């Protein structure tokens, strides 16, 4: 097994056991500067050198046993960064540990980091910094074996301007004034559970907290605290359900941090401190499945981890499966099936977008010479989910398959694993149903592009109204438009309204007159729920409604969740009326965008 996204020595040569990070966040220079002390364990006899990943890091020196040592940085390999070879001063025997202290500074263009000016924040007085290391951005913060095949504990001391707060994916372990600079405070952290380095995270800004459960604080700027506390109030109930499904929660606290709007993902499962988009702040808790997802990664991802990124689906697909059980326990089995079926629709979309023979539609993907951020899609989520839901149905239902899931989490806790590890364990657990498992077309599900070979069975109860209303609109002629009215929506939940629009969007464009009628009778322009507004605006732009141009440009730029920003820019570029403005808008905003989002939007727009 080779990690084709990492240039570091593999785990078979040496393993990092601990990181102690001492750093200072310099907002004037947009640099993090300090020392990364790696405790490294040789796995070989006579070990005399090793290699770490880095990306846009300036290295000042490397210290082992109190003396500077030789090191060299290799040529940059695009998104992978530059390998750093370190010459050890004394050859190591197998299992010997040493500490390697590297003094480094980050680049302002670090792909792991977004540096925000005061104007870019809610409070407008103070700047803000946040990280996003998954998949392979930790190397752009500090030198490391930047591979999920290696798990380490960490401690950290972070010096920041004294008016600001630092938080990490770790337990808070104190704060004191910085003795080197009384304008600063050092915040300390400890992560005692071994983690892959993609789970290292840092935020610095003017943060406040509010308790919302026995093991949960919400953190955000002051302006968002009250709304966030309400929106995420189900979090303890979800954690309790998740513990029933997965076993004990091992991480101590489960805090939430609500980022500024350019955070690129819905959420990120950083241990102890899940990061979430403010786009979840719908006002009615309706987008709480994202919280259930991130919670679920406390087991599937954070405890049992993909050994390399080719096996991402292990992390995401199992998380989606647990996510959907939490939501089904809370809101009912009919809702689990509704969400499940919605997920298949998203998979349909992704397969159509890439093409049915595209490599990135395989469940296990080969990332040789592929930047994960470019290949990122709904495929691992939803083809993964569909496999597990198909297995659930084959093997005797949800209670049975949940016994497997708990057993799997137990078996592989604290480890990093491959698809074949998972498959082997599935066969071991279900050894009395091997004949059933042998009906599965493993090669097609795991290794073939396109839609899966079999579609699961779904309860249609909550979906039927959505499909019926979509079909009414699609089949309407001009003389049927008058028949639509606001009462059509009266028995539909926000989730159903979303699914009505996703179903309709799958047949877009519709006639411009239909779309104008839809606004006249349903007033979708008034809905601030981000998922609904996203699909509505896509529907309007694809249907060539010029009045939607400013609305779509506004949503694309006022937040930066890539789920929303990328397809809105792409749709606006594809509409001749908005094309030039879309490209100008991107060009104007690009320097102030998150670095990954900026990259991908530029690729999408061919800029
Ligand atoms: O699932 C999420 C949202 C995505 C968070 C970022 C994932 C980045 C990543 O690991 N990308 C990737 C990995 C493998 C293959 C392709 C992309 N939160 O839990
Ligand atoms: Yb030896
Ligand atoms: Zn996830």
């Amino acid at each position: 097994i080779v990690d084709t996204c990492s240039l570091a020595s593999p785990a078979s040569v040496c393993r990092t056991k601990h990181l102690h990070l001492r750093c200072s966040v310099d907002f004037t220079r947009r640099t993090l500067t300090g020392t990364a002390a790696l405790t490294v364990q040789s796995q070989e006899d006579n070990l005399r050198s090793l290699v770490l990943d880095t990306k846009d890091l300036t290295i000042e020196k490397v210290v082992i046993n109190g003396q500077e040592v030789k090191y060299a940085l290799g040529e940059r390999q695009s998104y992978k960064g530059s390998p750093m070879e370190i010459s050890l001063p004394i050859a190591l025997s197998k299992n010997q540990e040493i500490v390697i202290e590297i003094s480094f500074e980050t680049s302002p263009k670090s792909s792991a980091l977004q540096w925000l000016t005061p104007e870019q924040t809610s409070g407008k007085e103070h700047p803000y910094l946040f990280s996003q290391c998954q998949a392979i951005h930790c190397r752009a913060i500090l030198p490391c074996q930047d591979t999920p095949s290696v798990k380490l504990t960490y401690t950290a001391e972070v010096s920041v301007p004294k008016e600001l707060v630092a938080l990490m994916s770790a337990i808070r372990d104190g704060e004191t004034p910085d003795p080197e600079d009384p304008s600063r405070k050092i915040y300390k952290f400890i992560q005692k559970v071994p983690i892959p380095c993609y789970l290292i995270a840092l935020v610095v800004g003017a943060l406040e907290s509010r308790q919302i459960g026995p093991r949960t604080l919400v953190w955000s700027e002051k302006e968002q605290v009250e709304k966030s506390a309400y929106e995420f109030s189900e979090t303890e109930s979800m954690l309790k359900i998740a513990e029933d499904l997965g076993g004990p929660y091992v991480w101590g606290q489960y805090d939430l941090l609500v980022l500024p709007p350019s955070f690129p993902y819905g959420g990120m499962e950083n241990p102890c401190l899940t990061f979430v988009t403010p786009t979840l702040l719908a006002g009615d808790k309706s987008l709480s499945n994202v919280i259930a997802h991130e919670i679920s990664h406390s087991w599937t991802g954070n405890l049992v981890t993909n050994k390399t990124w080719d096996h991402f689906w292990l992390n995401e697909g199992h998380t989606v499966y647990l996510e959907r059980h939490i939501c089904g326990r809370l809101f009912g089995e009919k809702f689990r099936h509704f969400n499940a079926l919605g997920g298949w629709g998203e998979l349909q979309n992704s397969v159509k977008t890439f093409g049915e023979t595209h490599p990135f539609t395989k469940l296990v993907v080969d990332l040789t010479d592929i930047d994960p951020d470019v290949a990122y899609s709904s495929v691992p989520y939803e083809k993964g989910f569909a496999l597990l839901f198909y297995l659930e149905q084959l093997l005797g239902g949800p209670e049975i398959f949940l016994g497997f899931l708990k057993a799997y989490v137990e078996k592989f806790s604290y480890k990093s694993i491959t698809t074949d590890d998972w498959k082997d364990f599935l066969y071991s657990y279900f050894k009395d149903k091997v004949d059933v498992l042998n009906q599965v077309d493993w090669n097609a599900w795991l290794y073939s592009p396109g839609l899966p070979p079999i579609k699961p069975n779904y309860d249609m109860t909550l979906t039927n109204a959505c499909i019926a209303l979509s079909q009414r609109w699609i089949t309407a002629k001009e003389d049927d438009l008058n028949s639509f009215n606001a009462t059509d929506l009266k028995d539909l939940s926000s989730h159903q309204l979303n699914e009505f629009l996703a179903q309709t969007l799958q047949r877009a464009p519709l006639p411009l007159g239909h779309i104008k009628r839809m606004q006249e009778v349903y007033n979708f322009n008034a809905i601030n729920n981000s998922e609904i507004r996203f699909r509505w605006l896509r529907l309007c732009i694809q249907s060539k409604w010029e009045d939607a141009i400013p609305l779509a440009l506004k949503m694309a730029t006022e937040q930066g969740r890539m789920k929303f920003t990328r397809p809105l820019f792409k749709d606006l570029a594809a509409f001749d009326k908005s094309h030039d403005q879309a490209v100008r808008t991107y060009q104007e905003h690009k320097a102030s965008m998150h670095p990954v989002t900026a990259m991908l939007v530029g690729k999408d727009l061919k800029v």
